[PDB]
Order: structure tokens, then sequence, then C-alpha cells
């Protein structure tokens, strides 16, 4: 059984510290919501960036928390006009038992107006 893990976040400029500072925060906050203290049930990881994005690479936050091997791949969202800028968003595939409907999903900063649970 595997159970997706969403998380997203903010930054203010297109730097190589705020997008890796981000990033960090973001996944850290990922794993102790759900209790994950180790990488190793991680099948993947995912991360999309807006197209304002660009002077780093997300996954490079990933690799200086330890996940060297854990497997991950990085891409660019779609430039939807008045869409939220600056986001850097994470799908996580775990390997777990957990139901669909107990799983935690983080959204930081700016980004807690895309959360999905809200009427």
């Amino acid at each position: 059984m595997v159970r997706g893990i969403r998380g997203a976040i903010t930054v203010n400029s297109d730097t190589p510290t705020s997008i890796i500072i981000a990033t960090i925060l973001l996944l850290e906050k990922m794993l102790e919501a759900n209790g994950i203290q180790s990488y190793e049930e991680l099948a993947a990881v995912i991360f999309t960036v807006t197209e304002d994005l660009t002077s780093a690479f997300p996954a490079e936050a990933a690799r200086q928390i330890g996940m060297h091997r854990v497997p991950l791949l990085s891409a660019r969202e779609v430039p939807v006009p008045g869409s939220l800028p600056r986001v850097i968003r994470v799908l996580a595939l775990w390997n777990t038992d957990t139901p669909q409907d107990r799983v935690r999903h983080v959204y930081l900063s700016e980004a807690v107006r895309l959360r999905p649970d809200l009427e």
C-alpha cells in the first residue's frame, strides 16, 4: 500500500538560499506531521516549482537533510494567469498501511490558501 503526502510552501524571492531553506522546513514538517522518523519507506518524492522560480533545484534541499538514497524528481507547474506565485509543491510516495483520510498534508506561508480541505 502506497499513500501520497502533499506539501506546499511559498518564498518571497527567487534566490538559491530562500528556495533551499523553504523546502527544508516543508519536508521536515511533512515528516513530523506523519510521525516518519526515517527515510527508508519513502518510495519517491516529486517536486514542482512555478515558472518564477529558477535559481535552485528543490531536490538540492532534500539531499542536504540526508535523503541521498531516496529517489527524487522535479518538474514545472502550469502557469495559470493569476495563480499564486513563487510556490514549491511536494508529492511524497509513502509505503504505509495508514488510511487515506488519516494522512496529514502540510501547507505553509501564503500556500495556506491552497489547502483542499477548506470549504
